[PDB]
C-alpha cells in the first residue's frame, strides 16, 4: 500500500467513513481512500472466488466493471482491524448538496440532465445486481469539468433481488411511506421513491419531507416555481401505493425527461 498510494488530506467523514484523497505513484491518477474498521461492519458478502469482505467491496465490484455514471472500485486490502478501499476521485469534484445550497435549485435543463444521468447509473445498478438504497444529494459528485454525475457510497446498499426487504439502513427523510408503516418495501419501487425525492431536492433547493406525517401524507407543496410537467413527475415518483409509481422506463419517457442536453453541454452552459 504505502509505496504504491500516497494518502494526503482528509475528504469528508461523513456518511461514507474517513476518505482521504490519494494519488497512485505509478501515474499520479487521483483516487480516494476509503478506511473501514472491522467492528464497525454490519454487513458482510462474499467475493466471486468466495471471500468474506464488506458488503459495500462486494457491491462495489459488480458495479465496477465498465464506464458508468459510478465511482469506481480499483483496488481493496484488508489490514489487522480494518478494510482499506481504493476508489476514483475526480478532479474537479463537488457533491450535489453543496451545489445545490451555493447555488439556489437548479434550473429545470440543468435538473434534467443530471436526474438523467442519476438515472442512467441507478439503471446501471439494477442491471448489475446492485441496489444502492441510500440515493441522495450528498452521495452524488459532480465533476465540474465534464459535467458528469457519479454516484457513490455503497455502504448502504444491498443486492438486487425481487421480494421484500425487512431492513433499511439509509436516509429517514428519503425513505418511503411503505418503510415508515409497514418495516417492508421493494427495492425499485424504493429506489424510485428517493429519485423523487431527489428531484424535487433539484428543482425547489430543498427536500419535499421532514416528518412522518409528512411522508405518509403523500402532498406535495412546491416552494420555487416548477413547470407543470415536473411537478407531474415528481408527484408521480412520490405516489404513496408503491404500485402506482412510476418505472424507471417510464420516467425516461415522460415528456419532462426530453431532449436531454449532453454531459459536455451541461458543463459548457451551467459549470463554466
Ligand atoms: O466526494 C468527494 N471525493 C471523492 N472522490 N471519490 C470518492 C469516492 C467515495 C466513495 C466512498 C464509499 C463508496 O462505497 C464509494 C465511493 C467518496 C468520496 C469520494 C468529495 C467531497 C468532495
Amino acid at each position: 500500500l504505502e509505496s504504491q498510494y500516497q494518502v494526503g488530506p482528509l475528504l469528508g467523514s461523513g456518511g461514507f467513513g474517513s476518505v482521504y484523497s490519494g494519488i497512485r505513484v505509478s501515474d499520479n491518477l487521483p483516487v480516494a481512500i476509503k478506511h473501514v474498521e472491522k467492528d464497525r461492519i454490519s454487513d458482510w458478502g462474499e467475493l466471486p472466488n468466495g471471500t468474506r469482505v464488506p458488503m459495500e467491496v462486494v457491491l462495489l465490484k459488480k458495479v465496477s466493471s465498465g464506464f458508468s455514471g459510478v465511482i469506481r472500485l480499483l483496488d481493496w486490502f484488508e489490514r489487522p482491524d480494518s478494510f482499506v478501499l481504493i476508489l476514483e476521485r475526480p478532479e474537479p469534484v463537488q457533491d450535489l448538496f453543496d451545489f445545490i445550497t451555493e447555488r439556489g435549485a437548479l434550473q429545470e435543463e440543468l435538473a434534467r440532465s443530471f436526474f438523467w444521468q442519476v438515472l442512467e447509473a441507478v439503471r446501471h445498478c439494477h442491471n448489475c445486481g446492485v441496489l444502492h438504497r441510500d440515493i441522495k444529494d450528498e452521495n452524488i459528485l459532480i465533476d465540474l469539468n465534464r459535467g458528469e454525475l457519479k454516484l457513490i457510497d455503497f455502504g448502504s446498499g444491498a443486492l438486487l433481488k425481487d421480494t421484500v426487504y425487512t431492513d433499511f439502513d439509509g436516509t429517514r427523510v428519503y425513505s418511503p411511506p411503505e418503510w415508515i408503516r409497514y418495516h417492508r418495501y421493494h427495492g425499485r419501487s424504493a429506489a424510485v421513491w428517493s429519485l423523487g425525492i431527489l428531484l424535487y431536492d433539484m428543482v425547489c433547493g430543498d427536500i419535499p419531507f421532514e416528518h412522518d406525517e409528512e411522508i405518509i401524507g403523500g402532498q406535495v407543496f412546491f416552494r420555487q416555481r416548477v413547470s407543470s410537467e415536473c411537478q407531474h413527475l415528481i408527484r408521480w415518483c412520490l405516489a404513496l401505493r408503491p404500485s402506482d409509481r412510476p418505472t424507471f422506463e417510464e420516467i425516461q419517457n415522460h415528456p419532462w425527461m426530453q431532449d436531454v442536453l449532453l454531459p459536455q453541454e451541461t458543463a459548457e452552459i451551467h459549470l463554466h
